[PDB]
């Protein structure tokens, strides 16, 4: 439906242009500078015709950008550039070869060329990212996570405490290098009490400001219409009593958890004097039993997800099983809404049938990242970085399984009123153009506005800000949103690769999305989006593996589609291609991924020598002993 | 052909009984005690009605056997016991359920039971072997390989020698623990010259003894009939001149190789003061580049295959490619002889058609282990242990690909004068019974005789022994022959598992072979077969993986055979079984194989502490500096 594609593209262009106009209007206004310039503010740099921001964003090259934002941000930004590099020549060559049995062999050779080019680009980008990571890790300033190691599943003892066991074991095994240790404490209940106190205090402050502004009687018990079985005409004394009671409860809980042995988990953080010793401990089997004294790199304190360190290790297998079962139920139940979207995708009906499915799907997938993050958070990983990577991986799996595969198969079933899938599969190019268009150009254009953060910030100013110096706390830009950005771009990679040799009409809009996302997210990295955690792009192996998986899937679907026409004879080549791709992936693994999953001892020793030369009087023990304790215990 | 099976079994029983009679006659004779008791002689214990040796072999339980022979020998022996444990209940249950659409489901449930039992037995034996290995490594006496690490692919430098580079790098990276290092030297030419000298000296000694015994003229120039274009009527002066010339050449080559920089390979052996430091170095990435300063455990000096350390590392990929190509050519050419054997496997013809194929195949596979060992030796591995493991792995691959799969398919093709493979595959139970029978019972029975070593030893006594104290050198029992024993038993495992649920007539002869091989090889381990190298059963992961692969193959062939009958409906279970098996293998991997592929630092430190307590005055540097040099340089 060329007319539907055209009208959808036009309306999305108008939406994007309107979004950019609104952004320009808001940016020049002075009182939302706090939210539109969250960075340059958290870094302590600023206080207190229109579309020139796009070329202004290209300044400040890679080194300054890295030091300003973070290598995670820079690599995530480079993912879009990688997409452009992969899909520009593929698109131009495909268009040139489709616009002036030979058809089949032509497609086969085109697939060979596309796979070769994608592999070469992936290899070069992989090497570049590995070099950047090694350089950044070498140049990085001192952090407590470079000397600290998380020991899991300390074997229980009848008489020895966990602290005594860890101290004795590490003194025996790592002499002259073990410095200090901290024991994981189970303070989830205390943290929950403190969070409840904070919420109640915020509610009290809101009510106090409201009564100060207007002297009346408010009798809404937490709901207004059908609230609590009470009156609470004033409720200020009620909230004061609540605050006092919660403070006493929190003090009692602090006292209990300080001296309760039952709150000691069988895990601890160990800190060494040298990065070399830490790296040695973090990469070697510790004991006969490969399930005791388990060792892994310790996340930096702002990254450690303290709420999950209380999960006993023995139940993680049960948990992962529950994860897979629940994910199966989710991915099975979630065809029905997307089947409904396909049903909607059957002149007054033409425009709506061409536009509505995309926006409907976008609303339907709005809370899905939140659900997946909740699920992963439920089953412990002890680090926000690992939680985000796992959530992105699950979102990619669901993405592939349902919104591409299940969507296309259901749509073909609807189109069918033998196996006409061979002619059916390319026909959903129209629907995918629509969905990519709306969830790409217009989606990013609306994304730059930060409508929700802006509304939230103004609401805090209107009803919660009582004095100064609290707007700093009210400002909270949020993370880059890896959990959402990575799987969406992976879907686009996969879908463009799959339909590249069959429906080249796809590729131009993929390229446009890649460019627009690159520019907008570069502006975002420059001016907003302070990072929550500083990993050294540890997710790049996952991203590369996902791209290779998409490539294999594209090859297999090409084999399936081309295997329907008689006298195909494409099997003896389309079965060889996946083997070549897997071999290339294995070579890249063995040739580079060590730079991401292992820490070279020469690098560790060089870093240590340079640091000890620069600061020969560094009190490492004092620097490390009071860290890694808990957010609650200050 | 029940009559052919019976006559083959009978004739093989007569052959085995005759072999045992001959063994009894030879054992009581005193002058072949040297060869029939090679052990108890290399260990320095002995000097200078019939079938009671079978129960005498059961004495001397596992600890004494381990200390007497080696844990490699003990584990290899236990492989047969594992076979008995797997195939006794399977055989009895299969016979009970086959001898008094239901047929299909009965077979499916039987397959489930067999897979479950095999997995449980494999898991228990895996755990037991891991415990035995850890205990033996802890209790092991001092060896130079526990402190030494082989560094491969040292990056070249314009001005620094390899020794200088290694010394500087390891002093920088592993302070307070690096002790000494030795540089790999390329003396392959010198070793070849020395071997030629030894051969010429042996020939000279033979001729001298011959002329001393009989004073005549011998004019055979190395061939007798069509020898060299010469006379050599006496040739004693000729051989003396040859010895003198080769001695001068060897002296010159020694002088050249001592001072030639070009003979220094980019590799070296590094020795540390502590097992802990050695283990740390042997398990961690050393530098940014994962192809420089490559590190692995160093084999003990009698195990190091010095002839291959001269191979530049950069050509190993090319070599492995040539390996795979040559192995493909071999496995493709080698159907023709086995196809001929199947052709031979079509009353005067009944006996020969029932017996000849087995013995023909046994002769046809006689030199195959030698060829595979030559190939692996050609492409470097630097250790006899790794060479044997790789050769066994390739022999298992060829074994599976050809003599089971290709043999059965060719035989079915011959039987076929659609797809009658469903009825064809079980029908070669007859041929496999014959081959197992002959290459099992009679094969082992002839194996115990040591006919070839005995003939060789008597020939040395007759023509090479000139004085005393040289019979010790003339005695050479040989290794356990892992390269041959492991793949044959793996074939039997695979074949018994595959035909267990379809042709239970197979299993009894497998069980009998397992028992007879166990007893004979136990006697061999007790009295002969000094080990060449002492590994800590590092091959058990390979053996277990091979058994799991055989299990998967058996499940897949069961699915294929049962998928031919109409209304099978066995796919939804026979596709689930391989997934369960792979999952179980992954769990066993992650739960035990670390004990084989990694060295726990607590164990290393405990061993070190005990040793330094027992010997507080051990000159480790003096113990290690002169080791690991070369066999040639004494």
């Amino acid at each position: 439906t060329l007319q539907d594609i055209g009208v959808s593209a036009g309306i999305n262009i108008l939406s994007a242009f309107v979004f950019f106009i609104i952004f320009a209007v808001l940016r020049l206004q002075p009182f939302n500078d706090r939210v539109y310039f969250s960075k340059w503010y958290l870094k302590g740099l600023r206080s207190s015709k229109f579309l020139n921001w796009m070329p202004e964003a290209l300044k400040m090259p890679e080194p300054e950008l890295i030091d300003h934002a973070g290598l995670d941000s820079v690599v995530y930004l480079r993912i879009y550039w990688l997409g452009l590099k992969i899909f520009t020549p593929i698109a131009v060559l495909a268009w040139a070869v489709l616009v002036p049995s030979m058809r089949f062999w032509t497609h086969i050779v085109m697939a060979y060329a596309f796979t070769i080019w994608t592999c070469y680009v992936l290899m070069k980008e992989y090497e570049t990212i590995a070099n950047m990571r090694l350089q950044f890790v070498a140049s990085e300033a001192r952090r407590p996570d470079q000397f600290t190691v998380l020991v899991r599943n300390v074997p229980p003892d009848a008489d020895e405490s966990v602290s005594e066991l860890v101290e004795h074991f590490f003194l025996v095994n790592h002499p002259d290098h073990y410095l200090t240790h901290q024991v994981v404490c189970n303070a989830n209940k205390l943290a929950d009490l403190v969070k409840k106190k904070k919420k109640l205090q915020n509610w009290l402050d809101y009510y106090q400001l409201k009564y100060a502004r207007n002297n009346s009687q408010r009798i809404m018990v937490k709901l207004g219409f059908l609230g609590l079985w009470g009156q609470k005409v004033d409720a200020i004394e009620h909230y004061i009593a609540e605050i006092d009671k919660i403070s006493k409860e929190i003090s009692k809980e602090r006292e209990e958890v300080v001296n309760d042995p039952k709150a000691i988990m069988p895990a601890a953080f160990v800190s060494f004097k040298t990065r070399w010793a830490a790296a040695v401990c973090a990469q070697t089997q510790q004991t006969r039993n490969p399930t005791q004294w388990l060792t892994e790199w310790a996340p930096e304190p702002r990254d450690v997800f303290w709420s999950n360190l209380a999960i006993p290790y023995v139940s993680l297998t049960v948990r992962r099983l529950i994860m897979h079962v629940a994910f199966f139920f989710l991915t099975f139940f979630f065809i029905v809404p997307i089947a409904f979207v396909q049903s909607l995708a059957t002149f007054m009906k033409s425009v709506i049938q061409g536009f509505l499915p995309g926006i409907a799907l976008k609303l339907f997938l709005a809370f899905l990242p939140s659900i997946l993050m909740i699920m992963s958070k439920f089953e412990g990983f002890t680090s926000i970085s690992s939680l985000e990577r796992r959530a992105a991986f699950r979102y990619y799996i669901f993405n592939l399984v349902n919104v591409f595969l299940a969507s296309v198969i259901a749509g073909a079933a609807f189109e069918q009123l033998p196996k006409t899938i061979g002619v059916a599969i390319p026909m959903k190019a129209t629907f995918f153009i629509t969905y990519i268009m709306v969830d790409g150009w217009a989606g990013v254009a609306g994304e730059i506005l930060m409508l929700k953060p802006l509304i939230m910030f103004h609401l805090k100013n209107a009803f919660l800000v009582k004095t100064d110096k609290d707007r700093e706390e009210a400002m909270d830009p949020g993370s880059i949103g890896f959990n959402t950005g990575e799987p969406r771009i992976q879907l686009y990679f996969l879908l463009g690769l799959v339909y590249a040799p069959v429906t080249p009409m796809l590729l131009p809009f993929i390229l446009v999305f890649f460019a627009l996302a690159y520019i907008v997210y570069r502006h975002q990295i420059i001016n907003v989006y302070n990072q929550e955690y500083e990993s050294a792009a540890a997710f790049w192996p996952d991203v590369h593996g996902r791209v290779i998986a998409a490539l294999v899937i594209s090859q297999l679907l090409l084999m399936g589609l081309l295997g329907t026409k008689h006298a195909a004879l494409a099997a003896p080549f389309l079965i060889a291609l996946p083997v070549l791709t897997i071999g290339f992936h294995h070579f890249c693994k063995g040739r580079y991924e060590p730079a991401f999953i292992r820490y070279p001892l020469q690098e560790a020793m060089m870093k240590d020598t340079l640091e000890t030369a620069r600061e020969p009087n560094l009190n490492l023990k004092g620097y490390l002993q009071n860290a890694y304790v808990h957010p609650v215990f200050k």
